[PDB]
């Protein structure tokens, strides 16, 4: 079982960009528009499966459409009838770059500053999302990518466990709180190479979501500053009322540190 060479007669598939635990994502031209653009496409060898097939139809209808600089645009959802059958998929903004998540396999640890920089422009995407009553609630290392210009590009919002927030963990209701709380799971990882929980399994590793507090990530890696593990474990607290309330206001404490200016979050003491 393969992808098809082309899509409703309108999109030409071209080289493979990724893949993840449903879907498959290839560059395409859109022979209509003249466009480029990625069409993630449900895995061909998951196509068949009932389970992933209606998984995939579920995400689709909700994967959020924005229009700004630093979020991944979706312009169309469809489906294919192949000769195995249905082929669902979703054509949004082409990236050519990399997610996070190869950056860190492949480069480790991004420099500070590097960091700071790139979380703070994804602050500014989730801000946008929020405005428009989007939670984003899958802010990971995969979903953000740096072009080859090096814009930063936040991907697939709005669909309802390295990642986690606690309150996902628990099954309580998720708001931006929770996006912040991911989004300073995701700056732990490029700061110090590694997420801050780690287990056996997605429960162990949600259990610790919940209940242990994270190592600060100056004592995972060198060249880290104390106002660093500030602004990293505010948004990592376990109470959302005690985290950063909003994207805007972990941005704020990013450009402080940024800068050489002390952050606004309670210090943190090692040692
Ligand atoms: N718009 C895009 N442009 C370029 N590459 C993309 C795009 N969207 C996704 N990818 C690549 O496809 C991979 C799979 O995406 P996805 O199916 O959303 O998996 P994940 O859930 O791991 O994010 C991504 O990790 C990334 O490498
Ligand atoms: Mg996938
Ligand atoms: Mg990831
Ligand atoms: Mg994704
Ligand atoms: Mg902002």
């Amino acid at each position: 079982m393969t992808t098809p060479s082309h899509l409703s007669d309108r999109y030409e598939l071209g080289e493979i960009l990724g893949f993840g635990g449903m879907s498959e994502v290839h560059l395409a031209r859109d022979l209509r528009d003249h466009r480029d653009v990625a069409v993630k496409v449900l895995r061909a060898d998951l196509a068949r499966d009932p389970s992933f097939y209606l998984r995939f139809r579920r995400e689709a209808q909700n994967a959020a459409a924005l229009n700004h600089p630093a979020i991944v645009a979706v312009y169309d959802t469809g489906e294919a009838e192949t000769p195995a059958g249905p082929l669902p998929y979703i054509v949004m903004e082409y990236v050519d770059g990399v997610t996070l998540r190869d950056i860190v396999h492949t480069e480790g640890p991004m420099t500070p500053k590097r960091a700071i920089e790139v979380i703070a422009d994804a602050c500014q995407a989730l801000n946008f999302s929020h405005q428009n009553g989007i939670i984003h609630r899958d802010v990971k290392p995969a979903n953000i990518m740096i072009s080859a210009t090096n814009a930063v590009k936040v991907m697939d919002f709005g669909i309802a466990a390295q990642y986690l927030s606690p309150e996902q963990a628990r099954g309580d209701s998720v708001d931006a709180r929770s996006d912040v709380y991911s989004l300073g799971c995701v700056l732990y990882e490029v700061l110090t190479g590694e997420p801050p929980f780690t287990g056996d399994s997605p429960d162990s590793v949600a259990y610790q979501h919940v209940r242990e507090d994270p190592i600060p990530p100056s004592a995972r890696h060198e060249g880290l500053s104390a106002d660093l593990d500030a602004v990293v474990l505010k948004a990592l607290a376990k109470n959302p009322e005690n985290r950063y309330q909003t994207a805007a206001e972990m941005r704020a404490d990013l450009v402080r540190v940024h800068n050489g200016e002390p952050p606004e979050a309670p210090k943190v003491l090692t040692d």
